[PDB]
């Protein structure tokens, strides 16, 4: 078997893919593909609603939150948030503690003067993040934005926000959503591209608190306008029908396997197994504090970088794909999302030990 | 067999879909799906480049035009064009002659004060469009916008633009591109959502003349910024990888079948067959002038609208799906894109005659 450690687009559940394949040309006895069906037809509309319903059950999303499905991916959202919830304030709080947290800030500059807070710190030579109670927010700010899971850095902030009514929290859960249960009520906006932990590329999920709607800037393209999307049930224009369909299958696969509570347990074992191998070895090394170690994305450097190529050739031949670290960082990176079975994180750890043994 | 006359998402070539199905879980002997592979990997990048190359060969797109692949669909473009090529001007020419031509104007209002030209005219009781030589353009206008093929109205403007080298033409080819050969050099911008005549929903193709780049409004979200997309090879952020892949298969299917010249030849005999049945019958009727009849979308009303329901039940049982007209116009509508074979069109005309001979 092959185990894909790509970070996005990512590996999808084998069952989900085995089904999509089978009914690719004859979905629902219709004799056509879901891709060929009109988005307005009752057949698809049922898929779309069921999709949202399952999603709400999974995260316990309360009635006062709208769940939208749009184009653009995560970066489209770096623009959408400012365009939608900035209202008429001229600033917003942005917490930088990683590559993605920073990218969001760069886009935000187009629409306002963002107050940046550098939450990055180094403790015991290990990369960590300042606790929320130490974050500097401003008074005038329309909202505060931050990223709970840096895909490149392997940094995670699991702390639950506790700023109080006055503050609106916007977060980028692209690479962590559905990995652990979260209290949605603490947030104002939660967005996430599907290509990492949900489904395929092309679709993006957004969770907005209803009272935040109706403030959109006139300049906001209608396809990004939260109010427009909500009023049309995420069907203002033709949506990524196939992507929405697969997401639906994934959501079902999740409920079928115990929901996010069970996923959280499994994700915990997978992370511990891997991080256990890295810490106990001299050959491999991760430089992130225990308190901030992501369970989704795990970057690691080799003691001898001259072996990087050989590690990649041998890991690939062993059926372990996409282990190369991000471009701007080098090293290695194993992304172990919900779809990645513990059995797979084991195959990787088995290989890593065997490599260290005969090359280390 | 089943013949899907949906107007978007539309029917895809049977070969293209068979293939996509076969290698759904093991694409390129990789043992993974194209959906699970990263867009930064060499495997996909080769698909993406090959995709663009085939597309350029098909339409003979000269070196001074960039070909972009983005999110948002056609309605994302109603915003993108104004945001990108409006430059430092405050007004643009917009030619209304249909639902889509009008929708574009509606979005444009967000970014400027558009000069609208009503090209709609009724000749002999038949709906027609004023010839381009009679179109009123303004002096200060940053560009002129129009839609050569109204999907809902069944109106088509095949006339080749010939205004001043000073005039910049932007067009919405969503439902007609690749149906007949066109002289790209006449246009400044050509955009089109893939769900109609190319591939699946989620992807959008744009053809921009290079000298038009670098004018983008600061407010334009980066994912829509033509310059940003060009600089990153349409890979600024994760793109709709599966959609891009299918489009590639379609482009190959086209070259394999004779290119746009052969398609034009077949599309002509599909249109003539159908319009021949409608004109020669008293039961069915299309009210569009021969000079403006779309060969892609063919709307038709029944003489007795009380039979609409029965026409739909019987046509569906006969394996002819999605024949219902649009909500706004009512009636019926057969969309016969490139993927729709002549055998499929004949099957429809055979049915229409039979139905008449039994209820008319
Ligand atoms: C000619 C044309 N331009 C733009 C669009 C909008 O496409 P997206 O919704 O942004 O992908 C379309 C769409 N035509 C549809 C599919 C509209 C259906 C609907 O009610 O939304 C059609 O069936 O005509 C164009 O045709």
């Amino acid at each position: 078997q092959i185990f894909n450690f790509s970070s996005g687009p990512a590996m999808l559940p084998a069952e989900v893919l085995k089904q999509a394949q089978q009914e690719l040309r004859d979905w629902n006895g219709l004799g056509t593909s879901v891709m060929e069906v009109s988005h307005r037809g009752k057949e698809f509309i049922q898929v779309a609603e069921e999709a949202e319903k399952d999603f709400r059950d999974l995260l316990n999303v309360p009635s006062n939150y709208k769940v939208l499905f749009c184009h653009g991916g995560g970066r489209g959202q770096f623009a959408a948030v400012p365009l939608n919830i900035l209202g008429d304030k001229t600033t917003a709080d942005y917490v930088d503690a990683g590559y993605w947290a920073a990218s969001a800030i760069k886009e935000a500059k187009k629409y306002c003067t963002p107050n940046v807070f550098d939450a990055k710190v180094t403790v015991d030579g290990l990369r960590a993040v300042k606790p929320m109670r130490e974050w500097q927010l401003s008074d005038n700010a329309a909202y505060m934005h931050y990223c709970p899971n840096e895909t490149i850095d392997g940094i995670a902030i699991d702390e639950t926000p506790d700023f109080g009514a006055d503050v609106v929290v916007a977060a980028d859960f692209s690479s962590t959503i559905l990995s652990r249960p979260i209290d949605v009520s603490r947030y104002g906006v939660i967005y996430a591209g599907a290509q990492k932990n949900i489904g395929p590329a092309g679709l993006t999920i957004v969770i907005v608190r209803e009272d935040l709607l109706g403030k959109a800037n006139i300049a906001c393209p209608s396809i990004l306008d939260y109010s427009i999307l909500n009023d049309n049930g995420s069907m203002f224009n033709t949506p990524p029908t196939f992507a929405w369909y697969l997401s639906g299958l994934v959501f079902k696969w999740l409920k079928a396997n115990g929901g996010v509570a069970e996923m959280d347990k499994i994700n915990q074992q997978k992370a511990e197994l891997l991080y256990g191998v890295i810490d106990n070895s001299d050959f491999y090394r991760n430089d992130v504090a225990k308190r901030n170690r992501s369970r989704m994305n795990v970057p690691f450097q080799l003691a001898d970088s001259a072996l990087d190529k050989l590690f990649l050739e041998e890991s690939f031949a062993a059926g372990l794909h996409a282990l190369k670290g991000h471009r701007v960082v080098g090293g290695m990176r194993a992304s172990i999302y919900n779809a990645m079975p513990l059995e797979g994180v084991k195959a990787l750890t088995d290989f890593m030990v065997e490599f260290e043994r005969r090359h280390g």
